[PDB]
Parts: structure tokens; sequence; C-alpha cells
């Protein structure tokens, strides 16, 4: 049962991507929904690492991998990052399902996102710079273990100066909007589709 937090590597990148599937309809598996089981980490989850390799770590017990911590430390920077270096690649060749969602199928949605990303939340960017996610499989789940990953995250974002992060949380994930309200982040905006929360870090 022994889970530790280990840097996580290139040679991480499959498995970011496989909790992410495993993870992504708001906290539960999304494999029946999508289309291509790599698109929503290849979003989500690997640009962390290469774009933020400092902040990205994997949780990691004897059976291996079994989950994720990943974090930047500045919004802008990061930004700067997916608009230059990682959204262009992931556009070439890449299918245009169209900008209405009435057409879309399986994984239509994540195609347009990386075609026409969304705008950031309506939060308070400066009081909030730092952004991160964690994603844990349900045999690493229910023991303290993102408790202790999120004290790891917020610890080194913290170390790198950042005042405060927010992460965003589905409405449909009430689990993990009470885990954050116990660890003392609050509620920053809301939205039928998502949720923001943030906690001061210094
Ligand atoms: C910002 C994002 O990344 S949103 C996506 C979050 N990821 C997911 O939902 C993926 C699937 N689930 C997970 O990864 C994990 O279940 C997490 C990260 C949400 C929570 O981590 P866990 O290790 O499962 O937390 P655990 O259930 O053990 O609870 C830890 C603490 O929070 C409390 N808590 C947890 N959930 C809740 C809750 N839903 N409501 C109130 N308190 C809660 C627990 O009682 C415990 O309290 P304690 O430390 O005082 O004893
Ligand atoms: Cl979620």
């Amino acid at each position: 049962s022994e889970v530790v937090i280990r840097r996580a590597t290139a040679a991480d990148h499959g498995d970011l991507c496989r909790v992410c599937l495993l993870t992504g309809d708001s906290g539960r598996d999304a494999s029946s929904r999508e289309d291509d089981p790599t698109l929503l980490g290849m979003i989500y989850a690997v640009p962390y690492q290469v774009g933020a390799p400092d902040f990205a770590f994997v949780l990691e017990d004897a059976e291996g991998v079994c989950g994720y911590l990943l974090g930047a430390p500045d919004t802008l920077s990061f930004q700067h990052f997916l608009e230059k270096e990682w959204l262009p690649p992931l556009r070439a060749g890449l299918t245009d399902p169209g900008p209405d969602p009435a057409a879309w199928q399986g994984s239509d949605w994540a195609r347009d996102a990386i075609h026409r990303p969304p705008a950031l939340p309506p939060i308070d960017l400066a009081a909030y710079p730092a952004h991160g996610h964690i994603d844990l499989l349900p045999r690493a789940q229910g023991r303290g273990v993102g408790s202790r990953a999120m004290d790891h995250l917020e610890a080194a974002l913290a170390a790198a100066g950042a005042p405060g992060m927010h992460l965003q949380v589905s409405p449909e994930n009430p689990r993990a909007l009470g885990f954050y309200e116990h660890r003392g982040f609050r509620e920053l905006c809301r939205s039928e589709d998502e949720v923001v929360v943030g906690r001061r870090l210094l």
C-alpha cells in the first residue's frame, strides 16, 4: 500500500495519459467516452511534464504509477509554453470537428479545445498565479495520499514564490470539491461546466 512521490520523466508520459483517461470524466473513467485514448492526457497532463518539468511528479506504489501531481508556478508563463510550443504541433494534421458542439462525437470536444482553446477562468490571476492538477487511480484513493501529494505540490509552488494557486474541478466531481474545501481552498468562480477553487500559499 505504500505510495511515494517521484519526479516525473518523459518515460512516464504513457502512464500520465492512462491516469488522465481513467479519471477524466469528472474524476471517473472516461475510456468509454473518448475515441482517442491519448488526447486527454496530451492536452491536460503531458504538457505539464514537458513545459514545467520541475513541478511534475508521479505517485508510485509497488504496482507502478498510481497517480500524478502536476503544477505550474505561473499561469502566464505556462500559457506561453502552450501557445507557442505545444498547441501548434498538437494542431498539425488535426481534424477539426467544427465549432458547433451539436455535431461532436467521442473526443471531438477535445479536438475543438485544441483548435480553439477556452479563455482562462474569471479569477484573480495575480492572487492565484499557480495552478495544478492531481489524479489518483482508485487503488490509491481514500487514504490520505491526495492530502500528502497536495502538501508536496503546494510546498513546491510556494518554494518557487507563488503566492496562490487555483485548480479547476468539474461541478460533477463533488468528492474533489469537498476534498479541496477541507484543505482550505475557496470557490473562486462557478459555471454549469466548471468550478475553480483557490488557496493562498505564502
Ligand atoms: C484540481 C483537480 O485535479 S480536480 C481532479 C481531482 N482528481 C480526481 O477526482 C481523480 C479521482 N480522485 C482522486 O484523485 C482523489 O480521490 C482525490 C485527489 C480527489 C482526493 O485524494 P484522496 O487521497 O482520495 O483523499 P481522501 O478521500 O483520502 O481524503 C483526504 C482528506 O480529505 C477529506 N475529504 C476527502 N474528501 C472529502 C469530501 N469529499 N468532503 C469532505 N472531506 C473530504 C478526508 O476525510 C480526509 O480528511 P483528513 O485528512 O482530515 O482525514
Ligand atoms: Cl474534475
